[PDB]
């Protein structure tokens, strides 16, 4: 019986959001008790999955930085399977993994980013749902800078792009054309999440992906194409299906200093 008060204490970061209306916590540095959490999840023997996609140019410029740092910082102290989806199984490096880590590489027709939603679901059903309790999907052009632990585990986990204080939903770059499924009306929405990271339990992540791919399809099948590809649909999704856990910007930062705990370099 894990109480939100066993590992989380919102009063540790007053200047930021730590609780969303639907009572879901917003994880920022110093608000989580990872030691408590490691004790907890260890008694259940959980395994965390991470699916990264690298195609063409990305494999040479990023796949390795990802895996290397993911190995040193991702869910350390827990079994973790790394799911590598690439278009060319030979350009992909094989770094040495540490205790409790393993990978599984798959070849994918480099037929786009939106089409990734489909493959991700296909595998959750095919095998991921059986091998891990939670799953995180990330952009390859990222680098972990510090421990990204179980304090990020959740049923439905979303990444905040940024934050301020009451932000006016009108200035979020949601999809505004009503002909799109990613459509979010002005003066509405809670936060603007990054597609660069998002996770949850295989079942939940299958709904996230299955839901987006369908929406992406509709717009594909209507000549329209949502503003920020995946990010549009994904932000439309956490609007209808409020995530159960939100990670602060300190878990997918664009720049490089402060306490990032993971950085999005996105093509240098």
């Amino acid at each position: 019986k894990l109480k939100l008060s066993d590992w989380f204490n919102p009063f540790k970061r007053p200047e930021v959001v730590t609780m969303t209306k639907w009572k879901a916590p917003v994880v920022w540095e110093g608000t989580y008790n990872r030691a408590v959490l490691d004790n907890y999840y260890a008694k259940q023997k959980i395994t965390v999955g991470l699916t990264v996609f690298a195609v063409g140019r990305y494999i040479e410029h990023y796949l390795e930085e990802f895996l290397t740092s993911a190995n040193k910082h991702f869910m350390v102290g827990h079994p973790v399977i790394f799911y590598i989806m690439v278009d060319d199984v030979s350009r992909m490096p094989l770094i040495e993994l540490g205790p409790l880590r393993s990978f599984k590489v798959f070849k994918i027709k480099p037929e786009i980013s939106m089409m990734r939603m489909k493959t991700i679901g296909e595998h959750i059903v095919a095998h991921i749902q059986h091998e891990v309790d939670f799953l995180f999907c990330m952009d390859v052009d990222q680098v972990f800078q510090d421990k990204f632990g179980v304090e990020t585990l959740g049923e439905s986990v979303a990444q905040l792009q940024a934050w301020w204080y009451k932000a006016d939903p009108n200035d979020f770059t949601y999809e505004r054309r009503k002909e799109s499924a990613a459509y979010i009306p002005f003066g509405e929405g809670d936060f603007y999440y990054r597609a660069a990271i998002f996770g949850g339990t295989p079942t939940q992540v299958l709904n996230i992906t299955q839901e987006c791919f369908k929406g992406i399809l509709k717009d594909k099948k209507n000549d329209i194409e949502a503003q920020w590809h995946d990010e549009s649909h994904l932000n439309k999704y956490f609007l209808l299906n409020k995530p159960t856990k939100i990670l602060s910007p300190e878990y997918c930062w664009d720049y490089h200093i402060g306490l990032p705990a993971d950085i999005k370099l996105v093509k240098m």
